[PDB]
């Protein structure tokens, strides 16, 4: 069942969230937020800048210290109050999903279904970790007793990209509050608002003050000034390769603070000439095409057996051609717009040169619409690997198909880039999809599927498209510093 | 026992170490290596640059292509590689330990028994992980299995420095080895000696080509070709913080590579007024002293309770002035020189600065002998947190003693610097041994001890002492890269 | 806050439950419940015997099929039912504690604020495992791929005491469940009825049927079924150590069926002459004394060194003498019943066997009351290892009061019985605190404190105290059985 | 290369092995012990009874104890001494693989290239775990620091089979002496001579007195000493389902012993229509008749699609038919003996039942030759599931092979057995390698292959073919016994 806010949506919270309290920003300025489909001013927000990100970081510290409530309380508390809060954004399933929509310019279905589902699990799962990060005792050399305690690191600055806001708030914070930390988000320009009703219900759960603080703003100065700032003790960023580069330097130029980033894709699929073809036309369609294609793993290079390769480009094609676009509101609509201006130029300059550089145009290839940032869903075949559209992540809806041949040689090409989110592998041959995934230089390697994602699973970068993991057991490392206590004994015994 | 070298070292290895083979620069030129406690030139090394830097990440490629010798070797016999490594360390340790201390300025004594000892056990304790690094399987949400693979990272840089040449090869190489990384090692410009002698037991033991590479030569050069080549996957630098923060901002600037360091300290001991008295001077002394005061680790900062303090200090001047300085070859002699002018230099302006703002000297304060780095052994007491010798990291033999009156103020002052290597705790108070220890901001905090180093533990700094663990089961962590691989079934069963 | 039921207790599951309905037993008979306080009859209860047992067995085995709901369903959903059962529990608490107070015989203060929210918490920590147990990728030498599945060992008889019937029904229920089991549970003869409302709440919250059977009835037929019955896959026992024998016997007799066993003790503690001695007398005296003295960890053997051994003594009696006896739902009354006769002879017995071996009794020592079986708090100091009093568990509220002057003697002491569940320490030396816990052969040792039992820790006993552990990590273990799936492939790489 | 010994084998060690000495048998009673290809008595062994199986665990207790040698040193010694046994095993692995040949019945070369190796490989790979046991800290509730060591379990009782002596001396001894037990090992009464050569190779390897002792001697006798004990902690044994379940018993009725077992089997292969025919018939031939069926996972029943089936006998058969009988010490020999008249008669009694029950005789069915226990290699086609050779456990070089039409039916008849140690899935779908291999209830299921056994896997059975698992992570827990230590304090920080 799909149910529908019954009231229209009313925006509440706009404000800079610190120490549980709503503050004006310092300068007293407010940026305007946007819905993308309509591009209407939906509010204003406080805009945050340095100044803000100081008082935020103050607060977290504070909250951070030895003998505070989040530091002195029990493990399976922190647990607690993250399934309370999971609790709380279930009971406001349907005004979350909404404003995810209207601000995110993200399909109601999928946001209600897909995003909040993925929020509250993620939550849960999170919660469930909390009381069960542990550390060791060693049998070190020598009259010794060795354990290690696995403690939060401390202030987390977490910066929020646009095209999942309520997912990768929970991605962020989840994790870094079962460790035990306290963080100083910064949402995307874009989509503040969701994040901040997130506030509201943090401090309806009973999370000390100072636990979790929220400064919208830009990325130049709040994004850059968390980045810098020599009171955080770690930066995690998902957004693009470019802008991750900045942060891992500025990391590195101020306290050397621990960074983890989750960075773009040119992510792609081996659609051998055994697999189950309308299977792979399903999945890699979905893949690429997903969210207007603003999602980091976009299956953006198509690599298919030439054999199979004029029936997979047919097939995609004809999936391509059933959409409806329109306002991500309205039932039955199945494309909304892209995110803002900047996005949607960039997105049609690329197709641009696809037609340009000689690649094969299927469908689209234009915008469309008289108001929202809309974009035809698009279809290049004959793809080749020196094209713009082949190299450079689009974010937008533009499926690209490659043939290939040889397999030895595809599996280079599919690796032949400075991205490695994820790729997709599509065959009935066992040893074919052990070998060509374990080949594959990429952090999540799909089987006769793509898209794929849960809270238990590790996810994250090789090469350019990231440094770390989030979720599963191995990414709340990452959120832990280790601290090893040797205590001289008499005699030790195994 | 202690025996020595019956015949007088002779210098053979002296190239760069690409693929097994001894290679020249591709200037041709070559650097003088010093012995510092005469002044005097042992040999002349080939200086590797950025091209040779390039010839030795190709070779590290190569070997790490999918399908080569050690990606398709078991895991096991990665493990008996490094143990038959170790096993030849162990049958040249008196060659090594001897060339050790006439390069590194080192007592042979320490070199011998502490260093090359280390230096075996850690190689052997990495040797046992090789075939005991897993992935996992998970209970993914949906019909899917889901397993992770924890593999190799690749080509990984790893910079060594000079103050512990062979025991911080090995804590470099062992574990990248072991979890099946190929690297492009780059030894101090002071101490390349014991790396190439190292480099001709790989070959002996049978490592593939490629898999290890050595390319002595400079930090701006040699070291900067490392943190912003395009191709390398990984770095790891032990050093000062300053070259730390440049290593991290290279990195961010050029691939996004990942990061690992190790870097200096001012780690602070906290002596409680019913600690064990002799225990604690001991401890707090060699602590301090240690190598010349050349560990990042130094116990630098010594807070003792006032009621203990006139005491304290007493009983470590006496202590401290029990020296004997000289060659470190000569039996008997129990301090040998600091590594180099640049050091030396260093050392003496920071002993300057404690007389010039008011600390008091108890004894040293100068340089000694006619050759050779040597610096006095030197302790200051009356030292205040604002003074030069309580804020920098000396490097040298020069210890710093205050006191304190409040448990509450000592932590806070021990916490008070952008340092957090290591701390020492002194104590016979359970509830003050835990909780003292828990509420330092550093990486490895000792009980009643202090340099307490072993292969089993996980060894790092907090703050700006580091990014990430070495050794123990920890530290293999940053040694892999996590790929999740998710495939649709049909049905799953738990 | 204490709260109380505002209506009187109404006694409605009283069935046998299987596939969630309510069954008469296949004999029709029924078996009387009592109160311990009263000796009144509160209900009448199916009787299950072994033909009830194979009704539950071939519901469990048929939830455990392959392709069955609770195989099949997310391992996070399996969780997800779990912290629903415990918010169910929580909103029944007043009436489960009540119950748990009336049947039990135990302090209604105890069963409401410690029983309860140790019920709730335990099952809340087991449903956030239950999505994160998790297999190995295993690097097997040979071209082989090799994980690992970590699945449920299937159906799980599981035999619960009546001492903790609540908090041993979920330790119990809770790894299981959350590993994926099956459970076919049999509560104490004497306390039936907390456990049935459970079966009532496991209804409500939607597990599948046959996921958890529960037959009441008595041990010799549905225990002694339970053990022997050659399609149960594993067995868990609480309770005296000659009934976990037979246990372990049948076990090996039927079908080689796990077993798990967590038994009796004769747990000692040893107070160093410098332990906080008011600290060491309040916990020792609660660690011997909680709930009528019937807990397995029940601190029985309290060696105290000679110089504090009378004022030990002195405070320990003065402690002792501060009960109110009575009905445990009654408000200021800190000592209940026993829970029926043959444990109150047993007491009885014993107390005597103390008197006539040469016990010094400071107090107490007999009867109390006109109904009820209630046993007088007891002191026995000058206690010798060869009395039966300190060689046999007494499970009442009798304590024992030794001296010793050698620490090497009472440590042997200590650690000469067949027991071994758990210990105290009582010391300010951190090297004493830790060398004594190291060699003490027990599998719980508390330092300075006694009776800390939390989820988050594993729990079992040495020798014959017991076989396995509960809760914890390590807990989880024994509800898992692991496979090893060796797949043949082409070529491997690391 | 197969290298062979120069000299003729002279058997030296026949004593019991205690304290690192040599003994007489209490009663001065020996034994004979044969050649199973000859009947010719090889030599005359000391008989151990109870008397002295008494004798050596008060040796293993005393090295067992708190402050001996053995519990004292470092756990990378621990390690070391099994690195050091492996190097030795491996000096003398023609005097070894010869012994073990001629006292096992076993072919040579396998002795040589396959038992010895991985003799070698195990203990190495044991050796590496010793200083990676490795406890928690855990974040209980309330004010407390809780930590677990993994402490050894202590005096083990470890009774070796005689199909493969040397390889499970090591499994059982080398993950035993890993964790820091002290071990009571009892060798098959028919291959006592093995293992008596290893005891003079731990003496010479440096091991403390009584951490190994080796007590040969037969079942009923010693073996039934060993699991009565009331001061062995853990009996390991090895063999039949039968025997399993009197060990069993023997520790429940006795000191509540910890047990693991690794029993027999009747192992099924399923092999559907688009297996890779030659590979499924090569590998289940194998998986049957290696060391003339004496293996507990013995592919016993292999069940073949129908359209397929007529194919897959005609192919095994002409395998079968290929085998050249004799002396197992002579080159070219292809299989040897039986071990003994007892399993001799087991199995043609078993043959003769294939023939009155109605199964087809494809080849064999007879004894052979003129001395020695040797019978020819036998495949029956049209088994059928309630003969008794598709039921009972052979453990020769019978072969029986099953039609099936349907997969639901053939994974419950394959299901269908008491036993469960292993299994076979031959398929070229991906999806039904993963769901078959999750729906059979067996310890190890290999896909697309058999009897692939390495160190780095657990290995044990379900149901009864066992209890625990052996070798790899997993198999390490159950040579350690959990001991939660729980440390009151004022305050905990996370
Ligand atoms: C909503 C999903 S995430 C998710 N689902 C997707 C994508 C493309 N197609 N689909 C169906 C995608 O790119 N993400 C995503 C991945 C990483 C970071 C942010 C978003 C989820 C699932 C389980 C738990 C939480 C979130
Ligand atoms: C030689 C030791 S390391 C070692 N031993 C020391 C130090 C100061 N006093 N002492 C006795 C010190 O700073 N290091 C060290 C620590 C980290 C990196 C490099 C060196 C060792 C011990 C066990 C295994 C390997 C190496
Ligand atoms: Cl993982
Ligand atoms: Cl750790
Ligand atoms: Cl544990
Ligand atoms: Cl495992
Ligand atoms: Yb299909
Ligand atoms: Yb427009
Ligand atoms: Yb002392
Ligand atoms: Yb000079
Ligand atoms: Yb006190
Ligand atoms: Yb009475
Ligand atoms: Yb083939
Ligand atoms: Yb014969």
């Amino acid at each position: 069942d799909l149910p529908v806010l019954l009231t229209d949506l009313k925006i509440q919270y706009t404000k800079i969230f610190i120490n549980n309290e709503w503050h004006d920003s310092v300068s007293g300025k407010k940026f305007p937020v946007f819905n993308p489909a309509t591009e209407e001013e939906l509010c204003q927000v406080e805009e945050g800048d340095k100044e803000d990100v100081d008082k935020a970081v103050k607060a977290a510290r504070q909250a951070f210290q030895i003998g505070s409530p989040w530091r002195t309380m029990d493990a399976s508390e922190r647990g607690r109050l993250l399934y309370k809060l999971a609790d709380l954004i279930e009971r406001d399933r349907l005004l979350l999903a909404t404003m995810e929509s209207m601000n995110g310019g993200k399909l109601y279905s999928n946001a209600y279904l897909s995003d909040l589902a993925g929020c509250i699990k993620t939550l849960r799962y999170c919660a469930g970790w909390a009381d069960k990060i542990q550390g060791r005792t060693i049998p070190i050399d020598g009259n010794f007793f060795t354990y290690t305690r696995h403690e939060p690191i401390g202030v987390c600055g977490q910066i929020i990209p646009w095209n999942f806001p309520l997912v990768m708030l929970i991605w962020k914070i989840g994790p870094a509050l079962s460790c035990g930390n306290t963080v100083v988000v910064k949402p995307a320009e874009q989509t503040p608002l969701t994040a901040l009703h997130v506030a509201s219900l943090i401090k309806e759960a009973g999370f000390p003050p100072g636990v979790v603080n929220i400064v919208p703003g830009y990325g130049p100065t709040a994004g850059a000034a968390i980045s810098s700032h020599m009171d955080i003790d770690k930066v995690a960023f998902t957004g693009s390769t470019e802008v991750g580069k900045l942060i891992k330097e500025a990391a590195g130029k101020s306290n050397l603070k621990r960074v983890t980033l989750e960075l773009g894709g040119k992510s792609p699929c081996i659609v051998l000439a055994d697999a189950d073809l309308d299977n792979a036309v399903e999945f890699a369609h979905h893949g690429v095409f997903y969210h207007q294609g603003q999602c980091c793993i976009a299956a953006s290079r198509i690599f298919v057996e030439e054999s199979i390769y004029d029936e997979f480009v047919r097939r995609s094609v004809e999936r391509a051609k059933k959409y409806i676009l329109g306002n991500p509101l309205t039932p039955g609509v199945t494309q909304g717009p892209q995110i803002d201006k900047e996005q949607y130029d960039k997105i049609l300059d690329l197709i641009e040169s696809g037609k340009k550089e000689g690649a094969k145009l299927e469908c689209g290839g234009g915008p469309w619409g008289n108001k929202g940032y809309f974009v035809q869903p698009t279809v290049f075949s004959n793809v080749t690997d020196e094209m713009r559209i082949a190299k450079e992540e689009i974010f937008g809806p533009v499926q690209q198909i490659m043939k290939f041949k040889s397999l030895d040689d595809v599996i280079k090409r599919a690796n032949n880039t400075f991205y490695g989110l994820s790729a997709g592998v599509f065959t009935k041959d066992i040893d074919k999809a052990i070998t060509i995934s374990s080949a594959l230089q990429a952090g999540t390697v799909w089987v006769n599927c793509y898209g794929v994602v849960s809270a238990q699973c590790p996810f994250g970068g090789f090469k350019m498209s990231g440094n770390g993991r989030e979720l599963g057991e191995y990414g709340f490392h990452e959120y832990t510093e280790v601290k090893t206590v040797t205590v001289k004994i008499s005699q030790k015994n195994s």
